[PDB]
């Protein structure tokens, strides 16, 4: 069986990638490597340095492999670039993910697996915590309103087509892989910074609250995703606060760092707390987090240490 | 003072144009003729030919007028064709309005006047009528799904920047210059069939519900928005439900059509009912209806016969 991923060189993606050739399954990746990584790359998958708004390149790709699922990790996917930017990004977010539909429609895949944002997407009023995907989505940065547009596609896709999809909604993703460079999850600054003794930035009062749920965990949801939870949207996070202080405190006590944090203005556009409700991939994908925070962070360091090695 | 109108070539964004000119405004249009007409456009307007989504030539167009507002009509603006090349339809509708939106934030822009919808974003299963803009939206086509998603991209502009606007949701626009031709647009297609004396059809048993909004009015709204209604996303209709079965037999009378209508199968994807409540707009911007229905219709007719 072939499986198209796209944004197989990225963080997530590359794991998704992993898991399936390790499963025994047919892997095609598309990545065009602006933020992913040639060393992420399975060298047992089919690799096509390409972007997925190519539509001549993505007609050529789905033609000869004819992949039966397609997981959509694909995008421009920080949010300060997407304010900077919202035309660029939306290219590759909305537009991307329309060409992949178009050809997913004409060469007969079968579901369509999309990785979509909790944080970004249910807005900055949210009243009901762990939130549920019953909570009206209120995106306010580019990034946020590409993937919502993106899902509301989908839909119309599954009514017009009968194509099968499933919406993951990941809250803040961390572990191996990711990039503590550039555009960069905390988890992966925080910790970078600590091992080389650097100095540490919190933005604000450190109080904001962020679901913080663990790669591995997130790659397992997108596998249950292929036979179980037809046509619906689910949130894929722990359903635990944790401040930005808090986790400073347990990666200072993990990586053995001996310095203050310096405070800093607080980010524009930062939502001031995001936890995410998983009962629904609980009872519909049988999915639930296996790796604890502190568990997390500990892994996650030691792949860092290797790094400096 | 310059104003930008993209679409202005087109059905609507024409007589905007034309009631800019005439209140005294300089006026640049930007369109790409992809559904408009050079016969629309306004000689004393600075005519670019070129695509809203070109971010190169926007770059130009706004560096060289900086236009104070921006109305902004330009869009694959038709529901069927959106559904078989969705990505190419999301490349003008809501690319396209991104790329205004950039240079409207970086050249000053002081207002932003959008187009939107009325129908293709509350979609199919409303249950009050007429309905307000407090009906949460479930768009489930790609016009729809890409006019709310530039909605959307509206907000963000304005609290990033400060960039002001107004949406503007219509119901169904009809009047002079409204193509006959084309996908859609049923008063001008009975219009032009039955002054023909050729065939008309109805789609289905014809009992569906449209709020049909003289295009005058729909342009009179566009100009209230210039000073009223910052950051406010309006209906834009009459608040009154007509059946197609209902608007054919008007036309019928107005023309003079002998002949009875032909049935054909239902078009998939047609709405029930659609009837905006336009209450927010009478308030805020001081905007209603001038034109009745048989009144507009009459002005339609007088108008298909003289231009054809
Ligand atoms: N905490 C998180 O990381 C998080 C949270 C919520 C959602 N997500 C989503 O999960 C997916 C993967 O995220 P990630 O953390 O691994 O980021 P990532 O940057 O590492 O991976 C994205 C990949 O997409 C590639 N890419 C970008 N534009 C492309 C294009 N036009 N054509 C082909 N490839 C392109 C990049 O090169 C990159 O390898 C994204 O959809 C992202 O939005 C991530
Ligand atoms: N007519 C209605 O009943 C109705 C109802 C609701 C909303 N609207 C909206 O009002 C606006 C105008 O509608 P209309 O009836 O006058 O349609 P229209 O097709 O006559 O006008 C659209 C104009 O935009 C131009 N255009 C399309 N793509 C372009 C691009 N990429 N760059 C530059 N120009 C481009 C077309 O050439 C055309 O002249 C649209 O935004 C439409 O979606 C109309
Ligand atoms: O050096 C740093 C970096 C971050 N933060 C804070 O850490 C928190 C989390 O920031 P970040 O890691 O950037 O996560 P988010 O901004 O929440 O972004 C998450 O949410 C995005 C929008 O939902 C996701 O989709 C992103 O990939 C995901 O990492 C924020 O409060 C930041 O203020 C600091 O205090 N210091
Ligand atoms: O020959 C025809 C043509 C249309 N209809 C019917 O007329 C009604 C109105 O159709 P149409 O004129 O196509 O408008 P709509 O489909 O309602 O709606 C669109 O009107 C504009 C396009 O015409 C869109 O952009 C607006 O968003 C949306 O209101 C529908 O019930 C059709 O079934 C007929 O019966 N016979």
């Amino acid at each position: 069986m072939n499986i198209l991923v796209t944004g197989g060189a990225g963080f997530i993606g590359s794991h998704v990638v992993d898991k399936l050739i390790e499963n025994g399954y047919g892997v095609i990746v598309v990545d065009n490597l602006s933020s992913g990584k040639v060393e992420n790359l399975n060298r047992n998958a089919l690799f096509y340095e390409q972007s997925i708004e190519d539509e001549e390149m993505m007609e050529r790709i789905f033609s000869l492999h004819r992949p039966e699922y397609v997981f959509h990790l694909a995008a421009q996917a920080s949010v300060a670039i997407s304010v900077r930017e919202p035309a660029r990004d939306a290219k590759t977010n909305i537009i991307g993910s329309l060409v992949l539909l178009e050809k997913s429609i004409k060469y007969g895949v079968k579901k369509f697996i999309f990785s979509s944002t909790g944080g970004a997407i249910y807005g900055e009023n949210v009243k009901v915590f762990p939130t549920p995907e019953t909570e009206i989505p209120h995106p306010i940065s580019p990034y946020g309103i590409a993937k919502y547009s993106t899902e509301m596609y989908l839909e119309f896709f599954a009514r017009e087509y009968g194509l099968k999809y499933t919406v993951l909604r990941y809250a803040n993703v961390y572990g191996p892989r990711q990039d503590p460079y550039g555009e960069a999850g905390v988890v992966a600054i925080f910790t970078e910074r600590m091992l080389r003794g650097e100095e540490v930035h919190i933005f604000g009062d450190g109080e904001y609250v962020r679901d913080y749920v663990y790669v591995d965990d997130v790659v397992r949801a997108n596998l249950l995703a292929m036979e179980k939870g037809d046509n619906e949207v689910f949130n894929i996070g722990t359903g635990r606060g944790t401040t930005v202080n808090q986790l400073f405190k347990l990666l200072k006590e993990i990586t053995g760092y001996d310095k203050e944090p310096v405070y800093k203005p607080p980010r524009k556009g930062d939502v001031r707390k995001s936890i995410l409700d998983y009962t629904k991939a609980k009872e519909k994908l049988g999915w639930e987090p296996k790796v604890s925070l502190e568990e997390g962070l500990k892994l996650t360091v030691e792949y860092f240490r290797k790094t400096l090695e």
